[PDB]
């Protein structure tokens, strides 16, 4: 019963409230019906997870927009609670963000995230790096400009282990300015890096956390800024060593992240990078 | 490194061999990376759990072809042991069958079955096709097929009709030149004895882990290459999923089964309600 | 500008206006920023076309929901008109009509249409008939449940060729009592046949006419409740006769004589789906 | 009749013969059935068509991989002739590039082109910027490894237009040695451009001309190597045009006075795509 804008109004609403919330990860439709089924309040769909899914294959940038969307499109037709999209880079520039934002805003999902990440990988370079900030922003201002439902939540997306938090201070002020409905953050250490980060923002935060064990202070967060907090997709590798399991018990023939890892023949992607790309 | 036609030889001498195999459920990329992890030497993508998977959907013939071929495709590019793709009904008549061949023989199969049950549910029950209709649409697979080495098998239903019958139709296929036969719904060793009788093709089994039919140098001995035991694997990782998150939450779980909960989430009821309210 | 619910708003503001419209063939992209150039009111992505452009096969039900949602969704991203489509017998059941729906709404099309063919083709029955009438009434409802945006307009669509005027008139009603935001009506011979169907129906009319040279009258048309008029599909063809003609001259090879949906028939291999529906679908 | 592999023979049937070849523009099933009617022995499917095709769009990669197979898995149901895809980049980098070989080959293409441009383009950077040669020879070499059928033929291409002709020369040896089986050329000027980088290389030329008249002689460019030219996809521009004509004189509007061409540009919203790429890719 609740509409694609009626899951946004939904997502709106947690972040003019004075909590913050802990996703669920949803990956696809059965997983949206359990999610809401427990009484989540928001769940994300990672991009990570989607790869794992359509490839078997590492967080790479590997699957394509339509990929990635098909994913969404699935949930969109189940979700009853609002559904966060990881869409990484927005798959090519400020121009293929635009088309990140239509395909994903009419698959159905309530917020999205964008990010500064150079993807994908480039020639040579084994660090993961950042655009600019001048690109940056422009890719945040195409993502707003592509918006038809002005409920879509639009989040600005940046990695704060990278840089130093001056310069975390300087993109994410420059993302707000230029209208981001959000800030996520991955990478943020405890609460002094998230305090000099959070103390000049006034639009609400989403952190990508991992489980880290020195912010798990929710009143605090809620406090600072912070309406969203992400732990990872341990419900999608658990999937993996139950179906893993049950095979190799009919068969008579490693932890559950470990055998998710094991299946994306991370060796076999190592290989190929060093071989063609350094 | 093994191509789709050099997994097509693989399951064909599975076919010719002595034995009978028990499929993995290999239904995306990571469960088929699994089952030749754990060294099955075939799986098995089911129409139910494509439909679990793309649309929390009832086994009801409601994805699409293209859907169901988008499942299959991403299979096919990882694939190390053959897999069978149950094809349902070849979604449509006769002439959509060519299409459901030429797409799943694409996306990369080793085999796939076509079913004489009249899909999608007819304004009635459980329904078959006739024979004759069968017939045209097993001829129309064997021809829409390029790479002779893809194996075509006919799928019929014993539960229901009489063994007479169930012996009429599994000949007829044969004679239209059908690679095997593929047979749900047989209760015991003696049913199937029946059935085998007229028969010199390789047979598949779906029997749900029927206990009355675990004889596997039996099996054989009988004309049966393949059997499919259900997916159960399937169901592990949508209970797995839910604990998790169950766990996460700090809620109080179900004492549903993996497969009552996979079955729940399915929305059972609403579809029930749809079918009543405008199929009656 | 224009969002697919605005899209909508135009598309009924149509049918409440006292006037007829004729339909642009919109099949893609680069035909829907045409049309819209051109000042047409709305166009048609017809299941025919679609089955060209898709798969080069004639009109029978070959092409899934999802190419056809492929098709729409293209459409979707550029139209600033609003556009039809047609979605033959919701591509199944009732079951499969509600997907049918929920698939073409969210592509962003104004409305639809879901006709009572029995399709597709079935075994030894070798003309193409018509579903009972109540399967028609349990599909059109379904159809309505399945709608998210009110403003979506569902049209239920008959073909008043083959039977008999009166069992017409009784599938529009039911259509009509049903809950239809519209009547879509296909062989129609005349003005003498539209009005016995016009008669009792009270909710819009839309007519595929083929360019029948017996209803061409359009004041006449919406007096009797017909807000839409389909033509037909001669810009494809006009595109395939083309891509045909400049390939030759490039080629050096000599003119065919075939006019535009002679040739764009030609392409589609009728004689071999013929071949291969009497070899498997015939005892 | 003609299986994606036996397609693949005949494409190299007309690489290893003494003759230059010139592509039907196919792009679509009718298209691929009309070219095999007339008789042409290979047919393309740009990137750019495909891009008017999928969304009314100019030729700036904003096209998915997915879209772009999907087009070609069309083709490849009704394909009687070979087809070549023009591939782009191959979609991101060389581990796109695998996918790409992986999809377009499962599609049933007979040949394709993977090009060395920097793609998408880049924030202020420049549009027709190349990638240095040593990641061009990566990504000709995991297509190779990519790979499934060995009848796929695998064409590395480059732009002669920017480019010195060493440095032309350079990257297409490099490609050569690679294991390229042949080696596309846009931008190339006349004869004498293409006598210096056709003198070193011993696998097929393929060259995209755009009508180029300072290059129209079949016999003296297969004398260079030069087994495939593609003019351009005039036919594509022409099937709008008709539809064009069609529906503006079913509305009673005054002809067009516009080209093929110049309408099919106008239809792509260029100015708009313009004022993006001004407003978001561009130092403020
Ligand atoms: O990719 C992911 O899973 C993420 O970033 O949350
Ligand atoms: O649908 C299924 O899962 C089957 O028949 O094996
Ligand atoms: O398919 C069509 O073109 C129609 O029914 O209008
Ligand atoms: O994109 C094109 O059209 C090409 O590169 O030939
Ligand atoms: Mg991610
Ligand atoms: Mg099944
Ligand atoms: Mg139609
Ligand atoms: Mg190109």
């Amino acid at each position: 019963r609740a509409s694609h804008h009626e899951l946004r109004a939904m997502f709106r609403a947690l972040l003019d409230s004075s909590r913050c919330y802990h996703t669920a990860s949803v990956f696809d439709p059965m997983s949206a019906r359990i999610a809401a089924d427990l009484g989540f309040e928001c769940g994300i769909l990672g991009g990570s997870v989607a790869s794992l899914q359509v490839l078997a294959a590492p967080d790479f940038a590997l699957i394509t927009l339509s990929e990635f969307v098909e994913q969404a499109t699935r949930i969109g037709r189940v979700a009853r609670l609002p559904v966060i999209a990881d869409a990484d880079h927005g798959y090519g520039n400020a121009l293929n963000v635009m088309r990140t934002v239509v395909e994903l805003e009419r698959a159905g999902i309530a917020a999205l995230t964008i990010e500064d990440t150079l993807l994908p990988a480039q020639f040579g370079r084994k660090s993961t790096d950042l655009i600019c900030v001048e690109e940056g922003v422009g890719k945040i201002r195409a993502a707003l400009e592509a918006r038809v439902d002005p409920a879509l939540t639009i989040i600005a997306r940046t990695n704060a282990e990278l840089i130093d938090v001056d310069a975390v201070i300087q993109r994410t002020l420059a993302y707000q300015e230029a209208g981001a409905d959000g800030i996520c953050l991955v990478g943020v250490r405890d609460f002094a890096h998230l305090e000099a980060i959070a103390e000049h923002l006034h639009i609400p935060l989403m952190l990508v956390t991992y489980g880290n064990p020195q912010l798990r202070d929710d009143a605090r967060l809620a406090r600072l800024g912070v309406r969203v907090v992400v732990n990872g997709h341990a419900a999608y590798f658990a999937a993996i060593k139950a179906t893993y399991d049950c095979l190799r018990e009919e068969r008579g023939a490693l932890t559950a992240s470990e055998l998710s890892k094991k299946y994306t023949f991370p060796e076999e992607y190592q290989a190929w990078a060093r071989d063609y790309m350094e």
